[PDB]
């Protein structure tokens, strides 16, 4: 695990979503705008973040696209269904990462916890290891979302 100061080049390639949380799972459910399943991140020219990623919308597996920019360490800001700022807690650029990041439009905000993979799935262990960091944000543990259990756009993906 990489806490302090990582790399990029490093978390760079494909990734899986497996597990989502949200103090307003409003945003992480079917149609939610925050459901997204990630699948590759390329590190540009300008130290950008260039994220690729489905979700599912009105019925139909859907690509988007996203470039974050580097604002910390570890930090960078999105624009996407509002302004976003998110913070790379945890990573092993061989197995995972999880993140923290939190969505503004106006005075209206909320949070949101994710954990990536290299692989479809992870083991049980780090399952608990995510639902713990949600709990002391105020992620409450009905609000944990397992995207393994759900149609996560495979086919879109390569």
């Amino acid at each position: 695990v990489v806490t302090s100061n990582f790399d990029a080049s490093k978390i760079a390639g494909e990734w899986y979503s497996i597990l989502l949380a949200s103090d307003a799972k409003e945003n992480i459910e079917e149609n939610g705008s925050m459901r997204v399943f990630v699948e590759h991140i390329r590190v540009l020219d300008n130290s950008s973040l260039a994220f690729k990623f489905q979700r599912k919308v009105n019925g139909e597996c859907t690509d988007f696209y996203a470039v974050c920019d580097k604002v910390g360490d570890g930090v960078y800001t999105v624009a996407y269904y509002g302004e976003n700022k998110f913070r790379l807690l945890e990573v092993n650029y061989s197995d995972y990462v999880i993140l923290h990041l939190v969505d503004v439009n106006g005075d209206k905000t909320f949070q949101l916890m994710e954990f990536y993979g290299r692989k479809p799935d992870v083991e049980p262990k780090l399952k608990d290891k995510f639902v713990e960091i949600c709990q002391q944000y105020g992620i409450i543990k009905e609000n944990i979302i397992d995207l393994t259990k759900i149609d996560r756009c495979f086919q879109l993906r390569g």
